């Protein structure tokens, strides 16, 4: 159950924990070059969206575009980009990203691109709010 | 009946290779990795959220259908999700196969490199393996 589910370190390690939906946790992507969440599903050993169970899956799709319309409403972006990839980490994550023209490396993906410039304290605390606000 | 039509430039650089309920699929023609779209078939939709629930719970099934389909079809050691947008605004879902050592891993696709076409008898054989496998 959700209550063991272990986070990948790198996810630990590169997220900051802004919260937990019903089945997932919340974390802002620490590179603030772009409003960057992520959003985890606290089921053990799952790589690919479709190794969730239907009903997780329809959770997710929820929460995930849930987060999607709070955190445009919470950012004024033109364009929300959501992706599940996880060549690097395995353990099934959802991005989505806040994007506008103009913003670092657009139209193309923030992932891969450049050097992450991590969050001031206060303000990620402060946007943290604000999504939680917008959600 | 929907006044939804394909965007021009989904038309241009997918090629069509069949529909499922909401979604056409495409087969997008670069052959470095094997990348299918999903275009779910309503009109004047960009966002994932600006569909109704109902259609939002069936983009979720057919791309996660598709996406299990596609690793059967192509032996991928991970399969990549992505619903993007910044270039053609209409909704459409990346549904694409990767493994190690192939073009850009572990990093993404999109706006890597120059597209490589598809060979014609090729991408009718791999279309076929696709919707065998769904």
């Amino acid at each position: 159950g959700m209550t063991t589910f272990t986070l990948d370190e790198r996810l630990e390690r590169d997220g900051i924990p802004i919260g937990t939906l019903g089945l997932c946790q919340m974390r802002l992507m620490n590179d603030r070059r772009w409003p960057w969440l992520i959003l985890v599903p606290q089921r053990a050993d799952i790589k690919e969206v479709f190794e969730l169970t239907p009903l997780d899956q329809a959770m997710l799709t929820f929460e995930t575009n849930l987060v999607a319309a709070g955190l445009k409403k919470a950012t004024g972006a033109e364009k929300i980009n959501i992706g599940a990839l996880g060549n690097i980490v395995r353990q099934l994550h959802v991005h989505v990203i806040a994007r506008r023209e103009g913003d670092p490396n657009w139209p193309g993906p923030v992932w891969g691109f450049g050097k992450a410039e991590p969050w001031p304290e206060e303000e990620h605390r402060t946007f943290a709010a604000r999504i939680m606000e917008n959600l």
